[PDB]
């Protein structure tokens, strides 16, 4: 027989996902695949992870967006889709989060 246990609090619970970010944004940020983005293969892979609104697949940043119709479905590719390898190529899930277009002020801590 084989043995190999040395991990311990890993991945993303679903808890913790499903509020990071508000409910009423819900979007999901695949980084990873470099020479292998495309709508298709992005709409394919959370295709059944839940609804899909909108996609966007960057093949020169190396990233792409994916947007639900809701919080949980987003929730549960993420927790799932972080850590994940696409075509060999790992891929991270995060909460897509509207840039700041207007604000004034910096900060630091």
């Amino acid at each position: 027989g084989s043995s190999g246990s040395s991990g311990n609090t890993k991945q993303l619970r679903f808890e913790d996902v499903v509020n990071q970010s508000s409910p009423k944004n819900c979007t999901v940020y695949c980084g990873g695949i470099a020479s292998g983005l495309t709508d298709q293969l992005m709409r394919q892979t959370f295709s059944p992870f839940g609804q899909i609104m909108e996609i966007r697949v960057f093949p020169e940043k190396g990233y792409s967006f994916v947007r639900f119709s809701t919080h949980e479905s987003a929730a549960h590719a993420i927790v799932s889709v972080n850590g994940t390898t696409i075509e060999g190529h790992v891929v991270k899930c995060y909460w897509g989060k509207e840039s700041p277009d207007m604000t004034s002020g910096p900060s630091s801590g």
